[PDB]
């Protein structure tokens, strides 16, 4: 399907983008990131989904987050850059791929 | 469907409620809280609805909201307060009803 060129259709690209971002589903991000979306998505606000993973507290999809077209210092409605969040959950992996 | 009893029953009801109040479909919304979906619930990133209710600012839905059982006490991931969102809003009524 990604051969033949047509393209997927998003109901909600980030809204859909940071409801997996919470649910945490590695496989399903993935399969995500192999059908070639585009990440840049974060909510229907500006929330990045940064926050979202470092309040859960993993690092590897943070890092393929931020690595493709995510920018570290994404501003929301209130305001809050990731470090902001990175800062608050203390872990200090997702410190050093931020 | 109301008059048999049926509740809601989904693990997807705190994905959805994010997701209605960010499209901002009034009717829509108040029909299906109206209904067995509890508002009070939280959202995919632990959420409150009257706290991104509070960040948009519409008043008639947060009324809604605290009218089906909305706890202002329960707080979003960030640790904001609904009633504080409705003060960082700006709108006087709003926070008198938060």
């Amino acid at each position: 399907l990604v051969k033949e060129g047509a393209s997927f259709n998003l109901e909600d690209s980030g809204n859909f983008l940071c409801t997996t971002v919470a649910k945490g589903d590695s496989d399903f991000l993935k399969r995500l990131l192999s059908s070639g979306m585009n990440p840049n998505s974060e909510d229907y606000d500006h929330r990045t989904p940064l926050h979202v993973a470092a309040s859960e507290g993993l690092f590897l999809m943070a890092k393929m987050l931020v690595e493709a077209g995510a920018s570290v210092i994404s501003k929301d409605r209130w305001g809050n850059s990731p470090l902001d969040e990175a800062r608050l959950c203390g872990n200090k992996k997702l410190i050093k791929l931020l």
